[PDB]
């Protein structure tokens, strides 16, 4: 429950369901290593990506596959995906919610970080 | 200028053109009195709303007619309009740009205040 | 549970707690009548504003008192409040979540509407 | 231009000045190759990144160094940078403006594509 991703559809005003999400962690060699992945639920939320144990300090990238989402709705969107890159757990364990609000030519993303 | 309004469309990735914008100033009896208005240009901008002489300190409301905009495009909108309420404060020479980025179920607005 | 308001702080990445929220409904005479009010909880959410019975079809305005919020944190923000105006229940009862993400000079608002 | 990047600061309500921006183009081996870069101007804009002749169809990544920007202002940021990944498509004469509105824990980005 240390990492949750939530995705909303700004065109319909609904959760964005079945959106693929891939998480990567920067490795010693400076490459992006696969870390976890999943798909948003009917609530637009993706829980269970990781555990407190596995979610160590590091630089992480959360890639939200927005293009596939929009194309499945008949929209040709601008972005390939939405990417969120951040250092995590540098001051000890935290809980992170990464939210993205999606439109065809735009998105917003915010993080809520709690102890 | 001392006041400009800019409106963008997040669905098509373009300026929002011909959007009605109304500006009001708060009167002593607490009511909103018409102050200025117009329609956004081909660039999505509305210039020439007021002059330095007219734009005195006070509380202003900028109402952007987002519902009509979405109606013209055949897209079902949530909001009646977008409203931005702010106090104009003299603090050296300032220009206010009110920008709004529109989606059918969401909008973002920011103020850019520069000398 | 037909109306919920959620407010997030984009400066700290946390829920916006104890934020005053006032809801109004447009009356026959075209004036804004008080409808409900409350303050966000530790989760940044405001539940229990109304009931399915009281929340009839109409035009509603949700005013989020952002200025008071920011001033309590030592910030002099741009907006007086964030206003969200929308027609509700025109096609029958729905559940509405109105979210606002706050920064000193900017905000975004989105609605998630479910049946 | 065919490509412009604009960055705004939602905390102070101003252009984000002297922000580093790097543009990459996806190569055949799937790697990101440097394409163009610069620092935003006093208007928060970065012009002259590329020419029509150089800006061929392909996948591009625009990375805005938001962390350094927030560091210079003494404000604790969440993201390492903001990233915008998109496919450039020839479809009549197009100009791309990538805009980003920055907060310490959130950002919004939109594309404005015009002839
Ligand atoms: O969590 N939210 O409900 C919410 C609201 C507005 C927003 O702009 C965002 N965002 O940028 O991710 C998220
Ligand atoms: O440039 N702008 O005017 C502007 C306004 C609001 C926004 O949310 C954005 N954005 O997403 O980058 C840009």
């Amino acid at each position: 429950c240390p990492l949750m991703v939530k995705v909303l559809d700004a065109v319909r005003g609904s959760p964005a369901i079945n959106v693929a999400v891939h998480v990567f962690r920067k490795a010693a060699d400076d490459t992006w290593e696969p870390f976890a992945s999943g798909k948003t639920s009917e609530s637009g939320e993706l829980h269970g990506l990781t555990t407190e144990e596995e979610f160590v300090e590091g630089i992480y990238k959360v890639e939200i596959d927005t293009k596939s989402f929009w194309k499945a709705l008949g929209i040709s969107p601008f972005h390939e995906h939405a990417e969120v890159v951040f250092t995590a757990n540098d001051s000890g364990p935290r809980r992170y919610t990464i939210a993205a609000l999606l439109s065809p030519y735009s998105y917003s993303t915010t993080a809520v970080v709690t102890n």
